[PDB]
């Protein structure tokens, strides 16, 4: 019944909202809705390109780019996500 805590940084500024699953057990949101929630955060122009990585398990700088990595996230059991922002 409980969220998971991400926390994005652009312009080395680190920020925290959080985002609640389902009881079926996956995230309530996707990237269209993910990438649009960033853009009102950081007063960026939406029509930029964002590159974003999170942190793996075991350490890699792995690439979001889908709806189906974002499932990926909640399977791979992490204390709290971190997304970083690369524009422009």
């Amino acid at each position: 019944a409980n969220a998971l805590v991400v926390k994005v940084s652009y312009g080395g500024v680190l920020r925290r909202f959080r985002v609640p699953v389902k009881a079926n057990g996956q995230l309530d949101l996707e990237m269209a809705g993910l990438k649009e929630k960033i853009a009102a955060l950081f007063n960026l122009s939406a029509d930029a390109e964002l590159s974003l990585t999170y942190s793996d398990e075991d350490g890699d700088v792995v690439a979001l780019v889908d709806d189906n990595d974002l499932f990926d996230v909640t399977n791979q059991r992490l204390k709290f996500l971190k997304i970083n922002v690369n524009a422009g």
